[PDB]
């Protein structure tokens, strides 16, 4: 019969629209989504196929669900939950009494002959408590948040102001749904934030930049991370690429620094819109970052998602996921 398994995704509060979309794009590329449901920081997925979890940037934790029950029904599910000869512990998230209930459910498991220690568990039982509903399962993935810190743009040999941060850079590459061995293009690559995240996930990156010094510097950064890719001198308005040659596009557009510069970027948006549609494979995606509303320039695409990230009172990033019809 049914081959899907229930998985819980505990999402980063940073941006729930990016967080939900990321999971859904990758699940649809790696496997088959039977159903999905979202409630605040929780995303429940009935899914089959290849696990894509280690690529996630806006998901904090992924748990394989055994059962969903009430806060009063936790002792019944823990009496039937499968036991393994490997070291385990219980970890509760949300509500109050976390520490006491972990010790309580851990004791119940210890009575059934389970090896339980908090320090170095091999297996972690997770309890997500929300609206008097308990999501019980086994931890599959926990995002190492330090990874993104250690790759911050200021830690790379080549530095430029306002470079996209690795967590957002990885999530945007992920939103294109590009796979290992496929090509991700950043046509205004700069320091290479997007190319680095793509490269590290085994995607073949290609960057284009119209400043030679920046092309050189981006190449240095890719070399620094041991990434094999191509950084070319060129203009995003006139891509040195064939029609339908790339699976995905992830880019940060230039930002208008002043309202006195309104309209200066019109040809850039119109021409890159045309160029992106041309080079993207059929059903291909472009994850783009702007500081202005540009929906109208991309009317030739499907606008799958549009979100905002208010950084400060002067800058609101518009994040779009565009798909070729
Ligand atoms: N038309 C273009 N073709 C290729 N590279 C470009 C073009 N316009 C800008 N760039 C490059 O894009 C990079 C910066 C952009 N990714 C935008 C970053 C940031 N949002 C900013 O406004 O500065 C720089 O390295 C530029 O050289």
């Amino acid at each position: 019969g049914r081959g899907s398994m229930k998985f819980l995704f505990y999402l980063s509060a940073d941006n729930l629209e990016i967080a939900r979309k990321e999971v859904l794009v990758l699940a649809e590329r790696y496997g088959w989504v039977e159903d999905y449901q979202f409630e605040e920081r929780l995303l429940l997925l009935d899914y089959a196929g290849e696990k894509f979890f280690e690529r996630l940037a806006y998901t904090n934790e992924v748990t394989k669900i055994y059962d969903i029950c009430s806060v009063s029904e936790l002792e019944q599910v823990f009496s039937e939950i499968p036991v393994y000869d490997r070291l385990c512990c219980v970890r509760v998230k949300g509500g109050k009494g976390k520490t006491a209930l972990e010790r309580k459910l851990g004791a119940l498991l210890w009575k059934r002959g389970a090896k339980v220690s908090v320090s170095n568990p091999e297996i972690v039982y997770k309890v997500y408590i929300q609206d008097d509903k308990c999501y019980v399962g086994l931890l599959e993935f926990e995002r190492d948040t330090r990874q993104f810190f250690l790759r911050r743009p200021d830690r790379r040999p080549f530095l430029m102001p306002s470079a996209i941060k690795p967590k957002l850079a990885r999530a945007l590459v992920n939103l294109t749904g590009v796979l290992e061995g496929e090509t991700l293009l950043d046509p205004m690559c700069g320091t290479g934030s997007f190319l680095i995240e793509a490269g590290l996930m085994g995607i073949n990156p290609i960057g284009i930049d119209f400043i030679e010094k920046i092309v050189r510097g981006c190449r240095v950064n890719l070399e620094y991370y041991g990434i094999e890719g191509s950084v070319l001198l060129g203009d995003a308005k006139n891509l040195p690429l064939r029609d339908e040659s790339v699976r995905g596009i992830a880019t940060d557009y230039p930002y208008l620094r002043s309202t006195k510069a309104a309209g200066t970027l019109d040809e850039l948006y119109s021409k890159t819109s045309e160029e992106f549609e041309r080079v993207l494979k059929k059903g291909g995606r472009a994850a783009i970052v702007t500081n202005i509303d540009v929906e109208s320039f991309f009317s030739n695409f499907e606008i799958e998602m549009k979100t905002e990230e208010r950084v400060h009172g002067s800058l609101t990033r518009r994040i779009y996921l565009l798909r070729r019809h």
